[PDB]
């Protein structure tokens, strides 16, 4: 019948939204996502200052997914904060704002300013931990001590419920460690699994060349390549973080894919590459497809099957 | 126009071989590989003692690839050593023997006994590091200190050129660190990139169930899902280990996929999931397809393009 749900003290028309970075950089983009049928929108991960990002071409797509090394091009935090404060129409749907500063200090600075807007307007924070770290070091979410510092500092500075965007993990010990870090922070109320699968390489056979310019062609992977990865991370954190919500992202092109994310434990379902490729019309299609599968199965609510993936014995 | 390679003091009719674990567990399997058109074969990663492996179902394949949590079923080292020593016909093609002990000590014991057979018969060792150590710790190659210990101990015990099978990495810092570890060991003459992408999760929408029984459905991913991950790893180690060979594994279903591996840096090209699905006839197909690409491009040998992927600007 209808897909509306309540999470985080907000009402959503359906569990669909854009993935951070896709269709959400400019005022035009945010107005377009707001006019769509999505249940929510999230803004492009920002830094304190505007960034031009990397040289083009920096994104490419293919039948099985996408590769990107955008370099965090964005209009700067002041712009996104102004959109949240003054421009967004909250009567239409909830807004998430994604932050990805290049240091802990930068993230602290931005969240201290976001906090009163969050209180006043109800904008929700997604903290992207696929962010630069200290020398010789991996991305923050792959450096568990760094991650614990970032969360401690942001929790202290912000003081309100927030969520974190995670990269994929590929080892059960890493799932255990990462989830134990997140579970030290009671203000982390949702975990979004996953960011792109890092540092893939697409090569074109005819030209014998890589397809993106930055980083000698290396970039994050999205789309069909990454659905089983994404489902694994969703379910691993769903199991390990019972007091948190999990938001699913990766490889959603259909309502069946969305269905799989919800069965794994997703509360909201984010759409990146498929949205970039098909445009905002995708949301109507996804909704219709998901309701069709529910109807064939006799499900009337999402809660009937969320996290109810079955195991063998 | 030719596919011949000469490396590691052996001659190879073509670069194609099975990936460890596929079509290589039993004497029947190894005779089948030997009778095929492949340029080489590798035996199933073994332990000191025979293992039954995990309960079934433990492997499943789909249009985009495969998932497995086999649990290292194998006939035990003594069997693979006898095959190398007494049964394999070296006039047909070269043999690699893969080992995957559960501790550094188990690996040391195997390699000590492999050494004279390596020296007399020319069997080539592939050490699988993409493998369990202490439960609750990451797999060996995700624990750089453990990886260093294993390589130091196997190098001392074995005393002959060998290669290593690596899991994929997803962070530049990890590429840098892993390759620096490998480069400490002059006996590591080849690096095979990559083993399966760890701990994915396939779910079947109709049944609402995971598809393999072990590990709550979590398993390693192969096939079309992993090709750009594979290529990235090949090229990353190609660039970082200029005194070693790189063998490519992941996502090969065609001669075009092979060609991309070789452009990235691959010498040998291993075939896992596609072989499991198509059977050994795939090697005639791959050879024909690769040669056709070479003929269209005017390439006469593999060295003309190996590692010659172009970057932008
Ligand atoms: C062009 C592009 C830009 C992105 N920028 C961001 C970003 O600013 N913040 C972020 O959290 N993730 C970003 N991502 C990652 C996506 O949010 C998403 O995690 C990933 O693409 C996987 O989802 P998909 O398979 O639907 O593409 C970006 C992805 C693409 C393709
Ligand atoms: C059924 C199965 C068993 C495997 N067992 C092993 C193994 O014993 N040793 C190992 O190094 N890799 C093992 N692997 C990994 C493959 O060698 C290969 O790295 C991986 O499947 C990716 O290649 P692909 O995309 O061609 O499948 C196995 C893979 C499969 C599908
Ligand atoms: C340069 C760079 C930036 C980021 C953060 C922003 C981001 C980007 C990006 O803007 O490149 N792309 C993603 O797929 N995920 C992201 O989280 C992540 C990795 C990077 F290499
Ligand atoms: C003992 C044991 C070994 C491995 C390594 C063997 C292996 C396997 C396996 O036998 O499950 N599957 C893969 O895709 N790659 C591998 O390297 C993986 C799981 C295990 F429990």
């Amino acid at each position: 019948m209808c897909l509306k749900l309540n999470l985080l003290d907000h009402v959503f028309a359906n569990p669909f939204m854009n993935a951070a970075g896709v269709l959400c950089s400019t005022e035009e983009d945010l107005r377009c996502m707001t006019a769509s049928s999505s249940g929510a929108l999230v803004s492009k991960s920002c830094t304190s200052a505007p960034r031009d990002g990397n040289p083009e071409p920096r994104y490419m797509a293919f039948p099985l997914g996408s590769i990107n090394s955008m370099g965090l091009p964005n209009l700067g935090f002041d712009f996104y904060l102004k959109y949240a404060s003054d421009l967004h129409d909250y009567s239409k749907k909830p807004l998430f704002l994604s932050i990805s500063g290049l240091s802990v200090e930068e993230n602290v600075a931005m969240v201290r300013r976001l906090a009163p807007v969050a209180q006043e307007k109800g904008v929700l924070l997604e903290l992207n931990l696929s962010c630069p770290n200290v020398p010789g070091k991996p991305q923050v979410a792959y450096d568990f001590e760094a991650m614990r510092t970032y969360l401690q500092q942001v929790s202290l500075a912000y003081g309100l419920p927030f969520g974190v965007k995670m990269p994929p993990y590929f080892d059960i010990a890493h799932f255990d460690t990462a989830a134990a870090v997140l579970n030290e922070f009671p203000l982390v109320k949702f975990v979004t699994c996953v960011n792109s699968v890092g540092n893939g390489l697409v090569i074109d056979a005819e030209s014998e060349s890589v397809v993106i310019k930055p980083k000698q062609g290396f970039g994050g992977l999205g789309g069909k390549y990454i659905l089983p990865t994404a489902l694994a991370n969703v379910n691993a954190f769903y199991r390990r973080c019972p007091d948190k919500l999990v938001f699913g992202c990766g490889g959603v092109y259909s309502g069946e894919d969305a269905f799989l994310h919800i069965l794994a434990g997703a509360s909201m379902v984010q759409v990146g590459t498929a949205l970039q490729e098909e445009g905002p019309g995708i949301f109507t299609r996804l909704e219709d497809e998901l309701l069709e599968i529910m109807a064939r199965k006799g499900y009337r609510t999402l809660e009937e099957f969320r996290g109810r993936v079955k195991t063998i014995e």
